[PDB]
């Protein structure tokens, strides 16, 4: 089964492409890493950095997140990043997505021993 810190990786890790995230990008990644299964997700973001960068990002600034909770942390340095938003004319099964790449500062939420990002929660 598949643990929170893997889902984090599968969910919003892309090391692969520093940042060319052609037009087509999100159309193809939200489906192969099967966010597109259930339903269309409708936002998403893939990091283009190191594992070790991001998981790095827990022992970074520590802030509020969008919940509430006090686990949150936000990169010192931006980070080479890719949203994907669901367009109006997306219909399930057929899952589009504007891409937008852009140069920000993540905020992960962060559990475990070890202590590692297992969720996305906003960019800055
Ligand atoms: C704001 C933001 C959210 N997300 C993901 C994390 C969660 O899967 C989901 C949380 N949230 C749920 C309610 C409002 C829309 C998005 O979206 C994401 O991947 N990048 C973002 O910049």
């Amino acid at each position: 089964k598949e643990t929170a810190a893997a889902k984090f990786e599968r969910q919003h890790m892309d090391s692969s492409t520093s940042a060319a995230s052609s037009s087509n990008y999100c159309n193809q990644m939200m489906k192969s890493r099967n966010l597109t299964k259930d339903r269309c997700k409708p936002v998403n973001t893939f990091v283009h950095e190191s594992l070790a960068d991001v998981q790095a990002v827990c022992s970074q600034k520590n802030v509020a997140c969008k919940n509430g909770q006090t686990n949150c942390y936000q990169s010192y340095s931006t980070m080479s990043i890719t949203d994907c938003r669901e367009t109006g004319s997306s219909k399930y099964p057929n899952c589009a997505y504007k891409t937008t790449q852009a140069n920000k500062h993540i905020i992960v939420a962060c559990e475990g021993n070890p202590y590692v990002p297992v969720h996305f929660d906003a960019s800055v």
